[PDB]
């Protein structure tokens, strides 16, 4: 009755006095050697001792508890076993009085606890702290530096990190280590108020090299790809553009002004992991992602996009017309073979043209989609392919039913041109928009409308006597019913009424319920919800395309064999610092209302 | 009307499933029972239900809570 | 439960959930007089209550209940 009763005096907060008089009563206890205030200090089964219970609960009183405690454990020369205490439940293994002295807020009891001897370091590699699903846990770091960083404390940041017995590039059990950590925690600036740059910022200066810039977690990412693999795009911006202008610590930056002279000024970027010359760079990590759906505003930062514009102009404009054109070539030679069909110098050539062909686009979509909407086009190439080499097949045999797999894939040729009608940003936008719909609407409407066909067919051609004068009526078998339906709303038949029934009033009646069901309901209904997508879609149309051509440009990129590649190389070398040696990529800019006098530059005189 | 539907279709599948809410037995009415007791004082024991939430604006010192250790 | 951000707030169900003579969600949901439904069904716990009772059982019944239909009339 002496452990509960010091439990509940030092979190009631009540008084100090009980406290006092009941430490006083503890070490009388103990006159008569340190494992006995120990395990009569803390709770066995769950590892607490008595000053995590006191800063959990902190009342307007607990600054004196803290400070008369960790007094009394020095007075028996315990204090270190004591204040480094930590947890050993299963759950939340490793958190020390340090983790709930910050998360609490409280900056005057956290120096107390780090000028006394507390351990910097603790990792509360625990499960609540390296959570499976998002809601239950709170992933920060597992660091007393990360915990104070990603709940937007500078004070208590500046405080650890002017400490000597800190580190700041140790790693956590994840891999992460501060950066990585506040590049996960980061979240936007509708909902975050954008603390989290600023914190990356501090940390990153506060230390001032590339060596935590550069470390690689548990899945070979640094802070940059971690930043690009998530769909963080406010730190990804930070990133790419960081430019120091303190003098020391300017070979920190990736972007130096180099020109300057009036309003004119000529920025020269960093092209050093962003440039799909490794593993896995930023811009290839950016643009194959699937799983972000934030590619809207990633694709248009400062070097990914004259990245994307210079590799287009300049070598994939050439390669997708050209691809192009031996598209309409193939299907030009397979429309003309289909049509002149038999019911030489250049004919055998035709054939083997058409043959080599379909087997090259069948190999390159099979080899393509074995990787994986975004790319059903791939599967479209590919049965289109498979049907003209399957038809040949057939053909050179003793067959004669060739011809149907022929004109099938005719046909979708003729339908498949679709897809090259995205190089030009006008037709591009026209191709986007034209699948939203399709996948929007047209699928419900048809959907509604083939249940009423197959209905209204099938209550028609039941109601209809079987005459024994065969052109007596028209709504026949259950076949000629949905086809006269169908004409009628396409608007070609002819509606007659003496069709040989034996209720010719509820075959009208029936008749002009399907005409309006349709006709005037759906169609024009759906004209309407078509006007309203089509006005929230053309302002992502163009979105959507420059996502599309930036994937075409990538994947035309990895054709072409390597000296070819390393001809290209889009940047520059320039000598940043002492011995740098970065490449870059030159953007010049214009800004007439920030005037300033210009002090960093790289050359003195502009070019 | 695109800005009402939602609401509208909300209200009409509230409908439906407090409709198919009164078909079922009393035992099994009794089985589901939404929410877990919790012991909320001295003694109240009221039925509640859990909603977690994540706010990273409103930053402040905890005071009121009813059990110390999050689960 | 607050430790960070992260925080779980315990809502109470006393006289909310369709266990007594005439609650709030069933008052709520078959009021037909009001016109001010749009903003009462998506309060904190009316909200939560309804998905809930839904993806628990709502979704067994009613597609069940839609099968039975659509055989009955395959068979007419």
């Amino acid at each position: 009755r002496l452990k509960k009763r010091i439990f509940a005096a030092v979190s009631e907060g009540c008084v100090e006095e009980l406290v006092e008089l009941l430490v006083e009563l503890q070490e009388l206890c103990r006159r008569r050697v340190p494992d006995f205030l120990m395990h009569k200090l803390t709770a066995s089964d769950t590892g607490k001792t008595c000053l995590m219970k006191a800063l959990l609960n902190i009342n307007p009183n607990t600054k004196e508890i803290v400070r008369i405690l960790l007094a009394f454990a020095e007075e028996n020369d315990i204090l270190g076993r004591f204040i480094n205490a930590e947890y050993t439940e299963e759950a939340y293994e490793g958190q020390t009085a340090l983790n709930i002295a910050i998360e609490r807020r409280q900056g005057d009891i956290a120096a107390l606890l780090i000028a006394a001897g507390a351990d910097v370091n603790a990792h509360a590699k625990g499960a609540f702290f390296n959570p499976k699903y998002q809601h239950e846990g709170f992933y920060f770091g597992e660091t007393p530096l990360a915990l104070a960083a990603c709940t937007n404390q500078p004070e208590i940041v500046q405080l650890l990190m002017e400490h000597e017995q800190t580190d700041i590039t140790s790693r956590d059990s994840r891999g992460n280590n501060i950066l990585h950590a506040l590049v996960t925690v980061a979240e936007d600036f509708k909902t975050q108020n954008d603390f989290v740059k600023r914190m990356y910022d501090m940390i990153l200066l506060r230390s001032g090299n590339w060596e935590l810039e550069t470390t690689r977690n548990n899945d070979g990412l640094t802070p940059l790809q971690l930043a690009a693999k998530m769909g963080k795009a406010e730190i990804l911006k930070y990133i790419l553009s960081r430019e120091i202008k303190e003098k020391r610590l300017r070979s920190l930056s990736r972007k130096f002004t180099d020109w300057a002279y009036g309003p004119v000024s000529s920025s020269l970027y960093d092209l050093t992991n962003v440039d799909t010359t490794t593993d896995n760079s930023v811009l290839e990590i950016t643009v194959y992602n699937t799983n972000i759906d934030n590619r809207h505003e990633m694709l248009t930062l400062e070097p990914l996009h004259t990245l994307l514009h210079m590799k287009w102009k300049k070598f994939a404009k050439h390669m997708f017309f050209l691809s192009f054109c031996f598209y309409f070539f193939y299907n030009i030679t397979l429309t003309l073979v289909s049509y002149y069909r038999p019911r030489g110098w250049l004919q055998l050539l035709g054939r083997m043209f058409v043959l080599i062909w379909a087997m090259c686009i069948s190999v390159k979509e099979g080899i393509a989609i074995f990787l994986l909407s975004d790319a059903w086009f791939h599967f479209v190439f590919f049965i289109q392919a498979v049907l003209v080499i399957l038809s040949v097949f057939l053909y050179l045999f003793a067959y004669k039913e060739y011809l149907a797999c022929l004109v099938l894939a005719m046909a979708l040729g003729w339908a498949n041109m679709l897809y090259y009608t995205r190089g030009f940003q006008s037709m591009g936008m026209y191709s986007v928009m034209i699948q939203k719909v399709i996948l929007h609407d047209v699928l419900k409407f048809l959907f509604v409308y083939i249940v009423f066909l197959l209905g209204f067919g099938v209550a028609l051609a039941s109601l209809i006597e079987k005459c024994p004068n065969k052109d007596c009526s028209s709504y026949g078998s259950f076949s000629d019913a949905v086809l006269e339906l169908f004409k009628l709303t396409i608007g070609l038949g002819d509606l007659n009424i003496q069709q040989n029934s034996k209720y010719p009033i509820l075959f009208l009646f029936l008749l002009i319920t399907y005409v309006i069901l349709t006709f005037v309901l759906l169609l024009n209904m759906l004209i309407a919800l078509m006007g309203e997508t089509v006005e929230n879609v053309s302002k992502e149309s163009e979105r959507i395309w420059r996502l599309q051509r930036a994937r075409t440009i990538l994947e035309f990129e990895k054709m072409l064999p390597e000296w070819l590649r390393s001809r290209f190389r889009m940047g520059e070398l320039c000598k940043v610092a002492e011995d740098d040696f970065r490449l870059c990529l030159r953007i010049n800019e214009v800004k007439w209302t920030e005037w300033k006098t210009h002090v960093s530059f790289l050359n003195e005189d502009p070019g």
